[PDB]
């Protein structure tokens, strides 16, 4: 193509992204535009190359959550515990993945971050992910303005190197886009199709 | 009356492979007693402000090295996306903070929820470290497997255990007696369900 990435089983790791029924079937509190689609792709990376280790996330709120207009917040409810929209979707493939993440878990505090949670407190993600010689970390899933940012920029925050598959993500608000790129290059995080991935 | 009161900064619990296979009718390697846990693991699931849950998960590919097809143990069991290696309906997954896959390639079998059978780690040891947990409560199945290798395996990695013996069935009721002396004399702590409070 135009330049290679090679996919390593020592050394690179994949996070998949709130890839749950809320975000991306039609019915479902807050449906990300083009959430489906990325699924064909996503499926397709994490079968075919060898991470070192592999994560979904899953946004996990309380009945009554800071987050959802009922209380103040921005939101609709969406992933309620034990909720079928809180589970992840049928068509994604979780056989390569080795842990599932949960966040958004405390009923007074939001969280956008796989790394961070209830404030200072850890998910111990970033702890795992080191503890395990994971160098660089590979970003896909929803939302790319929220979920995959923050986490993204977390990662950077953590000492990781980030490679955001650009091309299998999808965003809350496209008006963001502009603003959430710079904000990603500037902290030195590099965005890349996944068609330029290859495995060892 | 001995209790053991239970910190939300330092206690973390440990649901080992409350999964189809080995709780539900037709499910393909049964522990006898299994299904009965759940009233009780949800209780403490529920009922106590652990730091940090974590369910684990046997999770293999369909053509494991301890089916015995392949020549291993067990009959083929919680093989990856199928109905068998799901988490029983019936657990209250709301407070788990994360679930850990285990035995995940062909080649390596893992009883234990720390490390693969050829010392690849799965994270989870250095999860609870990253958190700040200081010891680890253990229920779930199986008691001769899962249970016990964890609970070593935690005692390695300089972990606190407590074992709730009521919240656990084995594979096999025998094993029972010589498990138990080795977790003894391990450091753990064996601990009724009952003698746990909070803060
Ligand atoms: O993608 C996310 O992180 C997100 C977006 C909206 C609501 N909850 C989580
Ligand atoms: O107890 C376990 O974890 C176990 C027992 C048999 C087969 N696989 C896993
Ligand atoms: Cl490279
Ligand atoms: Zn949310
Ligand atoms: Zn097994």
């Amino acid at each position: 193509p135009t330049l290679c990435v090679t996919v390593s089983s020592t050394t690179d790791v994949l996070i998949i992204a709130d890839m749950q029924v809320d975000f991306l079937a039609p019915g479902g509190s807050l449906h990300v535009k083009g959430g489906e689609a990325l699924l064909d792709g996503i499926n397709a990376v994490s079968s075919q190359l060898p991470f070192r280790y592999q994560v979904a996330t899953q946004d996990w709120h309380p009945e009554n959550h800071c987050s959802f207009v009922t209380h103040g917040g921005p939101w609709p409810p969406h992933c309620v515990q034990g909720s079928a929209g809180a589970q992840l979707h049928a068509g994604l493939h979780t056989q390569r993945i080795n842990a599932v993440i949960r966040k958004g878990v405390t009923q007074q505090a939001d969280s956008y971050s796989a790394f961070v949670e209830d404030n200072g407190v850890s998910t111990g993600l970033a702890g795992l992910l080191h503890s395990i010689g994971a160098r660089r970390v590979f970003v896909c899933g929803v939302a790319y303005d929220f979920c995959v940012f923050f986490t993204a920029m977390d990662a950077r925050k953590n000492g990781f190197s980030v490679v955001l598959l650009e091309d299998l993500t999808a965003a809350v608000d496209d008006a963001a886009w502009s603003a959430r790129t710079a904000e990603l290059k500037d902290a030195g995080v590099v965005l890349l199709k996944s068609s330029a991935l290859v495995a060892e």
